[PDB]
């Protein structure tokens, strides 16, 4: 599924995201624009053999199994296919214990490089959230 941004803002704020850790729900927008243009079918290949997956590029090497990892910590306790489902759920609870980690978003290459600092409450301006 291809979100649209105020569907994805709203869809996430019922899940728990904004001032999650203290990021503003723009912030887990941008994100997710960047690393996969919304898209809960995106996913990149690691020159190490883990594979990143849904719309919030999730790696297989630490958060989850795809049974071609070798040596999944499988840290979110899910197969990386429920990341590619539509109903963004099981994304959003990986992604809140990757964000508890010590550098928080910066696990996020994208949203370092194109969203922090800058005004991320534009990804949330026009929703009725």
């Amino acid at each position: 599924k291809v979100y649209g941004r105020c569907e994805l803002a709203a869809a996430m704020k019922r899940l728990g995201l904004d001032n999650y850790r203290g990021y503003s729900l723009g912030n887990w927008v941008c994100a997710a624009k960047f690393e996969s243009n919304f898209n809960t079918h995106a996913t990149n290949r690691n020159t190490d053999g883990s594979t990143d997956y849904g719309i919030l590029q999730i790696n297989s090497r630490w958060w989850c199994n795809d049974g071609r990892t070798p040596g999944s910590k499988n840290l979110c306790n899910i197969p990386c296919s429920a990341l590619l489902s539509s109903d963004i759920t099981a994304s959003v609870n990986c992604a809140k214990k990757i964000a508890s980690g010590g550098n928080g978003m910066n696990a996020w290459v994208a949203w370092r490089n194109r969203c922090k600092g800058t005004d991320v409450h534009a990804w949330i301006r026009g929703c009725r959230l």
